[PDB]
């Protein structure tokens, strides 16, 4: 398995799955270093974010637990096809300075907070993280290049 990936069996259903302890991704499907990667993200802030305000909400009051529930719900909608990542980033990301559909551009190691950096470089192109936690809030990361 690629870096960070492990195999597991669901206790509740008996189905095998795969999870990545660097990106926090988990999937039923079987999975398959550059100086820079390019990623988009969707950020959900919470009351303990370093800056609990955004272009879409003047005063962010939700708890970290509530932010995590929103993030997991957005992941579910992306995987089911109910919504695409770019629409949810445009509609709901609390990050004002990324492009609306999520693009952060390219970056190197040493520039972003370690959990976000490690997740970004452990994704292959086209792969999406699970919930990734930083001082800014909780992130869904989509590697594009």
């Amino acid at each position: 398995l690629p870096p960070g990936w492990e195999k597991a069996m669901s206790r509740s259903s008996g189905r095998v799955y795969y999870f990545n302890h660097i990106t926090n991704a988990s999937q039923w499907e079987r999975p398959s270093e550059p100086a820079r990667v390019r990623c988009s993200h969707l950020l959900v802030k919470h009351s303990q974010s370093r800056r609990p305000s955004s272009w879409r909400q003047e005063k962010i009051t939700r708890t970290k637990e509530e932010a995590l529930e929103l993030i997991n719900g957005y992941i579910q909608k992306i995987k089911s096809g109910e919504e695409d990542f770019e629409s949810l980033a445009s509609q709901f990301s609390d990050c004002s300075s990324a492009k609306a559909r999520g693009d952060l551009g390219a970056f190197s190691r040493g520039q972003m907070q370690k959990p976000f950096e490690d997740a970004s470089f452990a994704l292959r192109t086209g792969e999406m993280s699970g919930p990734v936690f930083t001082d800014s809030g909780i992130h869904i990361i989509l590697r594009t290049e």
